[PDB]
């Protein structure tokens, strides 16, 4: 069996943009007119995007007076299970188009790695960041561990599939998300860590060396977009950026799922934000579910499987589990665990 994948858009600094496309195992390279990426024949059903002029702009990492908000995470390559999830959850239409009106959609990372549809969940999820702000939403994509290390060159989790376009293509894995590439300077404007209303999100979560460290929002995203292309030597030798990048840090901290961690610990957590839960993926759950009476929210429902997943939505005062099979089940309402 060959592979269709793609397409991986190369977007210099001023003319016309470049699409690379593999089909049936073989290259395919157009370029592209009115900024419609459009599949060549011969090709599959490869997504076609409109290049946006506005999705690539750096967005803020703090919001207020929020309406709606739906959270998922960990996606991993499985654009199947995405898009159902989000059809039965009717968080987009039957076209497969935003239908969540002003809601926010917060993804908190791990697009990358393990599964087969990598570059499927990407140019969807770009499609849905502009389709959200055209309707006066939001879609924040978050970077996680994955993202990090995809783009910094740290490939032990990419599928074997990917071979094939780095070889056709000639170039590593991570070239093909560089800052020369459209998907790649999307990524760069992403934030890490963000707050909706009363609710902190990110991939990992936020350990108390954050507060020793007199991190915050703004100071934390803007050294992650300034150092995702720093070598690991630079990144391992800052103090900080070794914080950030690795293993207590916001993109890898699992400290909410050890046995050990204590309530007492998160209140501190919570306080030091002005926050009431967290939301967090990258430590994979069977559900979305909650955890320390539900301050923690656990929204890596195990996507990466490949057979169902399940969202987390903040509205009216309620945490609502949003299950694949398009049935809804109360964690919290107003403040009262259910
Ligand atoms: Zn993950
Ligand atoms: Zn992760």
């Amino acid at each position: 069996a060959t592979e269709f994948d793609g397409p991986y858009v190369i977007t210099p600094i001023s003319g016309q943009s470049t699409a690379y496309w593999i089909c049936d195992n073989r290259l395919k390279t157009t370029s592209i007119e009115k900024l419609q990426v459009n599949r060549p024949e011969h090709c599959g059903d490869l997504p076609e995007t409109k290049l946006s002029s506005e999705i690539k702009q750096i967005m803020p990492d703090t919001y207020l007076g929020i309406k709606k908000v739906v959270a998922l995470s960990d996606v991993h390559g499985q654009y199947d299970v995405l898009l159902t999830l989000l059809k039965k959850q009717k968080i987009i239409d039957s076209d497969g188009n935003w239908a969540f009106g002003e809601g926010h959609m917060v993804m908190t990372g791990d697009i990358f790695d393990r599964g087969h549809q990598v570059n499927e969940v990407l140019w969807f999820m770009y499609q849905l960041d502009q389709q959200a702000r055209d309707a006066g939403g939001m879609v924040h994509l978050l970077m996680g561990n994955h993202e990090q290390m995809v783009l910094g060159g740290d490939l032990r989790y990419v599928h074997q599939r990917y071979d094939i376009a780095t070889t056709l293509i000639n170039r590593p894995y991570n070239k093909l998300y560089s800052a020369d590439t459209e998907i790649g300077q999307w990524l760069r404007s992403k934030n890490t860590i963000i707050k909706i209303n009363d609710v902190l999100y990110m991939h990992g979560g936020i350990s108390s060396e954050w507060i020793s460290r007199e991190l915050t929002l703004d100071k934390a995203n803007a050294l992650y977009r300034a150092n995702v292309d720093a070598s690991k030597k630079s990144l391992k030798a800052d103090d900080l950026l070794n914080f950030l990048f690795f293993g207590n840090g916001p993109t890898w901290y699992r400290g909410y799922f050890s046995e050990t961690f204590t309530e007492a610990e998160l209140d501190t957590i919570l306080q030091h934000f002005n926050v009431n839960h967290i939301v967090v993926g990258h430590t994979s759950q069977e559900r979305v579910l909650g955890l320390f009476h539900n301050k923690v929210i656990a929204v890596d429902s195990s996507i990466k499987v490949g057979k169902s997943g399940e969202l987390l939505l903040l509205e009216n005062n309620r945490l609502i589990r949003g299950l694949y099979d398009g049935t809804r089940e109360t964690l919290q309402e107003n403040s009262l665990n259910q």
